[PDB]
């Protein structure tokens, strides 16, 4: 599923991401925009052999199991395919664990390089929430 900007903002808010770990909703929408372009089905292979899945491009090296990432962890205890669903519950739940890991949202390369320090509030502007 390819979410609309405000549609995803509403979905993320409903699932409790607004100000989760101190990150306002705009940060999450911005991260999703540059990680997957709001597409829950997005997948991207990494040089190390792992793969990123879903709207927030969660990695198979530590968070989910895709059956082809040697010596990898499945900390979110889910198959990576669950992160591609039109229902973003799994992605949100796993993202909450990731952002609580210690480095906050810096865990997302796209957030650090394209959202951090910018006017992320712009990503939820004009949205009914």
């Amino acid at each position: 599923k390819v979410f609309g900007r405000c549609e995803l903002a509403a979905a993320m808010k409903r699932h409790g991401l607004d100000n989760y770990r101190g990150y306002s909703l705009g940060n999450w929408v911005c991260a999703a925009k540059f990680e997957s372009n709001f597409n829950t089905q997005a997948t991207n292979r990494n040089t190390d052999g792992s793969t990123d899945y879903g709207i927030l491009q969660i990695n198979s090296r530590w968070w989910c199991n895709d059956g082809r990432t040697p010596g990898s962890r499945n900390l979110c205890n889910i198959p990576c395919s669950a992160l591609l669903s039109s229902d973003i519950t799994a992605s949100v739940n796993c993202a909450k664990k990731i952002v609580s890991d210690g480095n906050g949202m810096n865990a997302w390369v796209a957030w650090r390089n394209r959202c951090k320090g910018t006017d992320v509030q712009a990503w939820i502007r004009g949205c009914r929430l």
